[PDB]
């Protein structure tokens, strides 16, 4: 069984992350040529450390006369994996993240084709034989308040139910009793009575948790749902489902903070939105995408020994979360957020690029920075998620300028 040669892993542009070498002893030794990238994507069968990845999940196709051990080698051997990830874009998204504990998601908005995934701090296979946070998949195995960057969901359900519209005004105080606690801007800014628009570019809580109220939490969770929470995204990667309450369990109090992306709720039920970096990319993604949901998937295809394409990887949708037209009031939005928002960080010269940021605590006074966009804004390519963790250090609006960086860098590529 370790007498017969394990097929590689490649990324899309040709480049082997993973390779069997035979020894002399007849057996075969795993080799990883560019070592420390895509660590976590590419993953490991390790006895200490458990499995994960491609390495496991693909492992069949990697891996009378059965009876034979000599016979082992002449007989079967194991088919490649071709990946979704492109190698340059990969590299981008991971120099972006130096320095910083978080994670990055590129992805096709019309197909959920995942071109780069970085989790941060990350290793070295060759650190596994050693000692060996870092092992943790922050792109699809931690859950994190989304904060600010779930508005997004709060304002596509209040679009598409035709309960409000972007021109529509509200009232934005510093603070304002709602369901008898209460919800503040950030600083407790005041910004009076202002367009729906203004509020998701400036990113208002008491203009959105307003919003939230009125759409209630059976809706909420709804297009929450629609856009994919509670599903294990991912046709071919692990991906721990995205949380909302039960509807039924949710306070006034609780809706009004859940849609500005803060979870809050004690009940029996989950609190949330508690989200994973994909499950932001594939939001953006639907709204890039006309409104429709792809389930992301990071195979490509498979090839024989020989080379032959033995099975190709088919797009799939989860459904239409919201109308066209709500999906392009939606992207306009967000353009805002870029232009002329909380989002100029992400801003790129002589590109258009839309977005939403977020912000939201954790324990001891940290707190997470977010963002997901989209570019071109016009024909959209390409979508970004980002999570910066703090640490102990504030990382305000680093979501946003690193969203906007990789998007910059991974066109550029694109366009080669
Ligand atoms: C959205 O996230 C909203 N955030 C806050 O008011 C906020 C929070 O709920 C929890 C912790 C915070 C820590 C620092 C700053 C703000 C926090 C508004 N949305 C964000 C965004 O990034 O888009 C900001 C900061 C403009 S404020």
């Amino acid at each position: 069984s370790a007498y017969v040669q394990r097929g590689a892993i490649i990324t899309s542009d040709g480049v082997t992350l993973a390779e069997s070498v035979k020894q002399d002893d007849g057996t075969y030794v795993r080799n990883y040529p560019h070592d420390g990238m895509a660590s976590h994507t590419v993953g490991y069968i390790s006895t200490q450390y458990g499995t994960a990845g491609i390495e496991s999940s693909m492992n069949e196709t990697l891996t009378w006369r059965s009876a034979l051990y000599s016979m082992a080698g002449i007989n079967t051997t194991g088919s490649s994996v071709v990946l979704t990830i492109n190698s340059q874009m990969q590299a981008v998204a991971e120099a972006a993240l130096q320095g910083y504990s978080g994670s990055i998601v590129v992805m096709d908005p019309s197909t959920g084709a995942v071109l780069a995934k970085a989790s941060s701090p990350s290793y070295t296979h060759a650190e596994l034989g050693t000692i060996i946070s870092q092992l943790v998949d922050r792109t699809t195995q931690a859950l994190y308040s989304p904060g600010s960057s779930f508005k997004t969901v709060t304002l596509a359900a209040g679009i598409d139910t035709h309960k409000t519209t972007l021109d529509t005004t509200y009232s934005a105080p510093g603070t304002m009793e709602i369901g008898g606690g209460t919800i503040h801007n950030y600083a407790n800014e005041d910004m009076g009575t202002i367009p729906l628009r203004e509020a998701f570019a400036r990113s208002s809580n008491t203009a959105l948790a307003q919003l939230g109220v009125a759409l209630g939490a059976d809706n909420l969770v709804s297009y929450a749902r629609a856009f994919g929470y509670g599903t294990a995204l991912g046709q071919d990667f692990s991906t721990t489902p995205s949380l909302m309450p039960n509807p039924a369990e949710m306070t006034t109090w609780e809706l009004a903070w859940a849609s500005c992306g803060l979870p809050v709720g004690e009940h029996a039920s989950p609190a949330g939105p508690q989200t994973t970096v994909m499950q932001n990319a594939v939001i953006a993604a639907a709204i890039a995408n006309g409104g429709v949901v792809m389930n992301p998937y990071i195979v490509d295809r498979v090839l024989s020994p020989e080379g032959a394409v033995v099975s190709t990887t088919s797009p799939k949708s989860l459904g239409q979360a919201v109308s066209a037209d709500t999906a392009a009031q939606v992207r306009e939005a967000m353009l805002g957020v870029v232009e002329s928002g909380t989002g100029m960080g992400a801003r790129v010269p002589g590109v258009k690029i839309a977005g939403k940021t977020g912000t939201a605590d954790v324990e001891n006074g940290n707190f997470n920075s977010f963002f997901i966009g989209f570019a071109p804004y016009d024909h959209p390519t390409l979508v970004v998620s980002v999570v910066i963790e703090g640490n102990g250090e504030n990382v305000l609006g680093y979501g946003a300028q690193v969203g906007g960086r990789v998007l910059a860098q991974c066109l550029n590529i694109q366009a080669l």
